[PDB]
């Protein structure tokens, strides 16, 4: 069901595979983040073990904030795709 | 029944696989999102696993938010085939 | 689902898979530092062993302060890279 | 139906083309225009990440604010190539 | 849809790339911008440092002010390529 | 979208690259002369190092104060540019 | 009964081999931790033994606890296998 290489059920199953994949790494990024959480603990403000690990805990904070993003643009890549398979259709299926 | 590839029995049985294939998807997306639903647990408003977690939930809510574009488009697409063949048909079949 | 080397599939496994590395790096070496804090003691303000291990700890700091950005240009080139894909797509998508 | 390249059904293709494909332009740049709004905050009116930032959104809305008489022009195009057809008609239909 | 080089759809085509290519700047150069002014600090107003580094941030302001009417520029180059092309369609059109 | 070597895309990935570098460099440039200004004391006005010290300082601070005119003049030649496209497009559009 | 190796005795009998499995590991499970329960005592809330001991039972608790999630998606996984049977089945029947 196609012209060339636009099948929409082979569309179908890669947005099936795409989906199930983001929802296993979201499982599998918060059961370990978790864990993360659990392990660290907070020494004190102000001697050394806090100088040693602060920025480490604040470039997590920082690299899962530029997460979301991320995931809108890979959300975004996929109409463009449909998009043009649509147009791609209407010019030479005439 | 056709005249170069426009054949209606292929395309009723594309019609078929693709509907079916659908509602697949869903069915999958929606039991493995319960279970990812049960997993992760709300730590608390404000200490370290809250900072290291949300942002992934909301990247999850932002993707599974685009998907009904996606799909109305996925079905857009089939009016389009089915005119194609039409007009297809129309051109030389007089 | 792409067109030459653009795959969301791969991306989403790729984010996956550096996501899970960041949060490990950040594990290890905050349980790490924490081992640093408890064996190095504090002799005294101004006698030899202070003048012969206070630079290093200096030295520490700073390292540790430099991480933070380095996290940061790290987030930014996945959105270079999705968005790279992006427009390699809409160039001859068409 | 036609005399030497002017063909109706290929005018109405072509008029087909051109709306979705400018209605496609919309849906993207709205939807890539919310996501650069959320990622994008307010750091305060003076310091220097403001210096650093205010040109680069002075010049998103002044090229954005370019866009309508940009579609406006090539609107009015497609009067001029029908208006053409029916004068090239008329020339040697005769 | 046109006569020689002219193509409305490929006119449209190039819009979209051009506005997603200047959406894509603003946001990189957005985020690079906030970690510049994250990094950097203000060490006082008269020792060495400060006289050191102030002129790069200078020339670093002064460029980023430069900035929008180049952008301007770039917007007012499309007007010029559509009405172009409505001219030289006009001229052997009849 | 141009007429010979002027592509409005490839200006703007133009205009993309040169302001990640300037800020790229800047960037760097502060942070190693952060390094620069904690190395080096300050011995005592009248003594050896004084005078083997001074003019090295002297010359820092003249160069790095020629860097502001150099990046003036590096964004003008981007309007030259711009304009010069606009000038070559118009003189054989028509 | 099928086409290539999909053969609704052999899913029924795979189906009654998993689901016994299951019931016998439970069972054997439950009866093991049964004894394990008995066997280890409650010493006293602060001297040796509990620190000696107590972290023991937490990671048989949060492995315990890691279990449910692994059986629901291991009968997740054979809804996907039917219907991957049902699929191919329709795509070469017809």
């Amino acid at each position: 069901f196609g012209t060339n290489g636009f099948d929409i059920p082979t569309i179908a199953i890669a947005l099936l595979i795409v989906g199930v994949i983001i929802g296993l790494s979201g499982l599998i990024l918060s059961i370990f983040a978790t864990a993360t959480a659990s392990a660290i603990s907070n020494p004190s403000p102000g001697t050394l073990a806090y100088n040693l690990t602060h920025p480490l805990i604040n470039g997590m904070v920082s690299f899962f904030s530029f997460f979301p993003t991320l995931y809108v643009l890979l959300g975004v890549t996929g109409i463009v795709l449909i998009a043009a398979g649509i147009i791609s259709i209407i010019m030479e299926k005439f």
